[PDB]
């Protein structure tokens, strides 16, 4: 219930950056920034990491499971942002908030 | 209790077309689909109306209020659906629901 | 994306069955209904199935397996439904979600 | 700009404390807590202000009045909170977050 404040507000933090991003900076910018697979594991890199917010603000019983997911969201997401001029630091925020989903979902 | 099942039915269907023609056929195509007027107006429809369904869902004390600002989201995103190819089905169903919500947004 | 667009309406359908009674039914009837253990399942359950719908609906890659979690916590949930009479329709709505995940989780 | 990662973060900062509070010590404790109006108020509070972060962080023409919106159900929540034991660090979150609700609706 410290580490999970943790996660909490680091997946909040991912959900602010990914979601923030795409609908300002990328969609304004297009190109490379709007390509599909680009954008599709933006907004979905942003629910899971809003989705996995919730269920831990719940104490749901697949809390630990989300995150786990959430951590592969967070990594695909990042490797799909290092190509791009702009996104190294939105890249490194996924890279963070996996390994803090990493984290919390290791403890009970 | 009848016009508001027609409700959420009607806005769950408005966020699904809107949400799933942005992320596949908008996001697919590129073009006029993804400039930001356009498509910022389609995420931010069908968030309201998804927003709209889970108030109504909670019966909760601005509900009808709610309902009120998704009509003008849904008369919005017509608007920026039908100069597009493809896209006259989703400002159909935008209108078929700004109907809608204006309906039970008048009643108790 | 056939067995996708019946996975997309049966997660919906569970989303609307599981939040509007816990918030409207459960919540006005008191007693066992609002228990942690049974409203959490309820809440939990509504937000899987329909956090489930957004992935698919965006074609997420991860979809897929999102979806496999969302079946076992519809099969949760209709264990904790079971117990109370009132909640028999909505038991049987997780059941069938359940069911509908598990099919398009294998596609 | 500034006054918009502050609506966003309150807003954000408020879901958290809305809904936590609603999932964890409401529930766990029942009694008052459970009872429809209070514990609607604050799932809806909880709601408005996760949604409103949304329609901000996308820049939607809406977000001024959504945050007028979320401003009321703000302080709505706050009311129905000021009575309860242990509640009043929500209540003081909602008026907060209310404050900045009106502030950024006003830019
Ligand atoms: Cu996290
Ligand atoms: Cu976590
Ligand atoms: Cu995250
Ligand atoms: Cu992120
Ligand atoms: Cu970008
Ligand atoms: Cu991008
Ligand atoms: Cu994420
Ligand atoms: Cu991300
Ligand atoms: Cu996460
Ligand atoms: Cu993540
Ligand atoms: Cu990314
Ligand atoms: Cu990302
Ligand atoms: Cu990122
Ligand atoms: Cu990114
Ligand atoms: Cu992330
Ligand atoms: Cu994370
Ligand atoms: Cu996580
Ligand atoms: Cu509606
Ligand atoms: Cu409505
Ligand atoms: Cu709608
Ligand atoms: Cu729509
Ligand atoms: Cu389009
Ligand atoms: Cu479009
Ligand atoms: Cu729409
Ligand atoms: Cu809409
Ligand atoms: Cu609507
Ligand atoms: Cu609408
Ligand atoms: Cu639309
Ligand atoms: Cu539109
Ligand atoms: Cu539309
Ligand atoms: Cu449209
Ligand atoms: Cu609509
Ligand atoms: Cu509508
Ligand atoms: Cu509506
Ligand atoms: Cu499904
Ligand atoms: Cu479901
Ligand atoms: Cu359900
Ligand atoms: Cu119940
Ligand atoms: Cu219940
Ligand atoms: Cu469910
Ligand atoms: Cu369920
Ligand atoms: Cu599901
Ligand atoms: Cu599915
Ligand atoms: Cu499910
Ligand atoms: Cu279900
Ligand atoms: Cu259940
Ligand atoms: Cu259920
Ligand atoms: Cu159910
Ligand atoms: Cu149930
Ligand atoms: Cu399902
Ligand atoms: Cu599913
Ligand atoms: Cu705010
Ligand atoms: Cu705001
Ligand atoms: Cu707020
Ligand atoms: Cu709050
Ligand atoms: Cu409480
Ligand atoms: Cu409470
Ligand atoms: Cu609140
Ligand atoms: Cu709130
Ligand atoms: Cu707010
Ligand atoms: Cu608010
Ligand atoms: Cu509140
Ligand atoms: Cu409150
Ligand atoms: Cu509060
Ligand atoms: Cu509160
Ligand atoms: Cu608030
Ligand atoms: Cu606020
Ligand atoms: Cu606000
Ligand atoms: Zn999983
Ligand atoms: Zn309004």
């Amino acid at each position: 219930s410290k580490e999970m404040q943790s996660c909490v507000d680091e997946c909040l933090r991912c959900y602010q950056m990914c979601f923030g991003m795409a609908m300002t900076h990328c969609l304004e910018t297009g190109g490379d920034h709007v390509k599909p697979k680009h954008f599709r594991a933006m907004i979905s890199c942003a629910e899971m990491c809003r989705n996995a917010a919730h269920m831990m603000l719940m104490k749901s019983p697949q809390a630990r499971h989300i995150c786990e997911d959430c951590a592969e969201a967070c990594e695909a997401c990042a490797k799909e942002c290092d190509a791009l001029p702009d996104m190294k630091d939105c890249a490194a925020q996924c890279r963070r908030c996996a390994e803090a989903c990493r984290k919390m979902a290791g403890q009970k």
